[PDB]
C-alpha cells in the first residue's frame, strides 16, 4: 500500500522556466551596466554550475551557497566585472520574487493531503529553500520538508531518502517519489524500494524511461497511479 508521496523540487514542483528568469535577473543585478549579455553570463553559468554540483552528486552535503559563490567568483574573473557583494540576499530576493510553480502543483498537493504523507525532498540548504517554499505559498501544504543539509548527503545517496521516510514512518515499499532526474531521482529513490516517478513534462527523456517505474508528462497523473497501485 501507498501511503506517502514525496516530490522533487526543481522541474517537479518548481518551474525550470521561471528558475531560468530567476536567475537571468540574477546575472541582471550582479552586471549593472558592465557591458557584457545577461545571458551570456547565464550560460556560462550554467556550464560550471552544472559541473562544480555533478561533483558532489551523492557526496557529503557542502553548502550550496558556498559552491555557487565560488562559481560565480570564477566568473568575475574570466569577464572582469567586480565579484557581487550579498551575493546570496540577491539570490533570495530574487527568487522569490520571480520563481514559479508549475501551474497544477496546488491541486495536486491539496488532492493528496489527508490520504497520504504529502513531501517535498530538497536537494538543497535548509533555510532558503524553506523561505523560497514559503513565498511560492506552499510550505504548509507538506507533511514533511526534507534536505540534504539535514541528511549530510546529496541526492542521489541514500541518506536523504532515509531521512525522508522517517518523516512519514513508512519503509520505501510504502511510498512514490516523483522527480524530473533519470539517475538522481528515479534511481535514487529505487535504491531504498521507493515507487519511482519519472516527470518528463516534454517528452525529452525517452532514453531513460526505463529508469524509473511510471513515466508522467503532468502532475496530476500522479494520485492516479498512487489509486491504482491501492487497488
Ligand atoms: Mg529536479
Ligand atoms: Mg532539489
Amino acid at each position: 500500500m501507498i501511503r506517502a508521496v514525496f516530490f522533487d523540487s526543481l522541474g517537479t514542483l518548481i518551474s525550470v522556466e521561471g528558475a531560468y528568469k530567476v536567475h537571468l535577473k540574477i546575472m541582471e543585478e550582479v552586471l549593472g551596466d558592465y557591458p557584457l549579455n545577461p545571458k551570456t553570463l547565464l550560460d556560462e553559468y550554467e556550464k560550471l554550475a552544472r559541473e562544480a554540483f555533478s561533483n558532489y552528486a551523492g557526496k557529503p552535503y557542502r553548502p550550496l551557497r558556498d559552491i555557487l559563490e565560488e562559481v560565480m567568483r570564477k566568473l568575475a574573473e574570466k569577464y572582469g566585472f567586480k565579484y557581487p557583494e550579498n551575493l546570496w540576499e540577491i539570490s533570495l530576493r530574487m527568487a522569490q520574487r520571480y520563481g514559479e510553480l508549475y501551474p497544477e502543483v496546488v491541486e495536486v498537493l491539496k488532492s493528496l493531503k489527508g490520504k497520504y504523507h504529502v513531501g517535498v525532498i530538497l536537494n538543497r540548504d535548509t533555510e532558503p529553500a524553506t523561505a523560497f517554499l514559503d513565498a511560492l505559498g506552499i510550505k504548509d501544504l507538506f507533511d514533511s520538508i526534507t534536505t540534504s543539509e539535514e541528511a549530510g548527503f546529496f541526492k542521489p545517496h541514500p541518506r536523504i531518502f532515509e531521512l525522508a521516510l522517517k518523516k512519514a514512518g513508512v519503509k520505501g515499499e510504502k511510498a512514490v517519489y516523483v522527480g524530473d532526474n533519470p539517475v538522481k531521482d528515479a534511481g535514487g529513490s529505487k535504491n531504498l524500494g521507493m515507487t519511482s516517478i519519472l516527470l518528463d513534462r516534454k517528452g525529452e527523456k525517452r532514453e531513460f524511461w526505463d529508469k524509473a517505474d511510471f513515466i508522467v508528462s503532468d502532475l496530476r497523473e500522479v494520485i492516479k497511479i498512487v489509486d491504482e497501485l491501492n487497488g
